[PDB]
C-alpha cells in the first residue's frame, strides 16, 4: 500500500483503560496485568474487557499507524466512535459503532455481524491501520508479508468522531501475556 504518509502518532488513553491493564510511561504500549492495578473506577473505564482507546480523535482526513502483535494468541483492534458502550457486555460490530478485526483460536476474523473469516497465509507480527473518514473507509494490512491487505470495511457510517481502539486479550492461557505496541513513524 502507499498509505504510509498518511501516519499520525498514536497514544494510549489511560483514563479509557480496563482497571487491569498496565501503560508504559510513554503511553505507547499496553499489556494485561495479573490483578487489579489500583486505579479509581470512573464512566470511561471498559469494565467486561482488557480494552483501551487512543488519545486522538478524527472527525475528518486520512489516518494511518502501525500496531505490533508479536508473540500474542488473542487481541483486538481496530477504530471506534467516541460514544461506544463502555460497562457491561457487547459485541464489536459496526451497529455498535467498532470497526475491528481480530486474533482468536488460531484464526483471524473481522467484526462485521456476523464475523467474517479472513484469509492470513503469513500470521503479522505487525498490523496496519487505515481510516479514510470522508470516504468511509477502514482498512487493514499485514505488515509482516509486504503490506498486503487484510480487510476493507467500506460504506462505513461512522456517525461520530473516532477513536483508535485496542484489546489485548485475556490471559487464561498463560500464553497471552505479551504487549501491543505502537510502532515507530
Ligand atoms: C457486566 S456482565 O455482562 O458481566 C454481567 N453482569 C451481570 C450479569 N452479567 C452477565 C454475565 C456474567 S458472566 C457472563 N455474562
Amino acid at each position: 500500500h502507499h498509505h504510509h504518509h498518511h501516519m499520525v502518532h498514536i497514544t494510549l488513553d489511560r483514563n479509557t483503560a480496563n482497571s487491569w491493564l498496565i501503560i508504559s510511561k510513554d503511553r505507547r504500549q499496553v499489556r494485561m496485568g495479573d490483578t487489579h492495578q489500583n486505579v479509581s473506577d470512573n464512566k470511561e473505564r471498559f469494565s467486561n474487557y482488557p480494552m483501551v482507546l487512543g488519545a486522538q480523535r478524527f472527525s475528518s482526513g486520512k489516518m494511518y499507524w502501525e500496531v505490533d502483535v508479536t508473540q500474542k494468541e488473542a487481541w483486538d483492534l481496530g477504530v471506534c466512535r467516541d460514544s461506544v458502550q463502555r460497562k457491561g457486555q457487547f459485541s464489536l460490530s459496526p451497529e455498535n459503532g467498532f470497526w475491528t478485526i481480530w486474533l482468536w483460536q488460531d484464526s483471524y476474523e473481522a467484526g462485521t455481524s456476523p464475523q467474517t473469516t479472513l484469509h492470513i497465509q503469513v500470521p503479522p507480527c505487525q498490523i496496519g491501520i487505515f481510516v479514510d473518514y470522508e470516504a468511509g473507509v477502514v482498512s487493514f494490512y499485514n505488515i509482516t508479508d509486504h503490506g498486503s491487505l487484510i480487510y476493507t470495511f467500506s460504506e462505513c457510517v461512522f456517525a461520530g468522531p473516532l477513536r483508535p481502539f485496542f484489546n489485548v486479550g485475556f490471559n487464561y492461557s498463560g500464553g497471552n501475556a505479551a504487549p501491543l505496541k505502537l510502532c515507530p513513524l
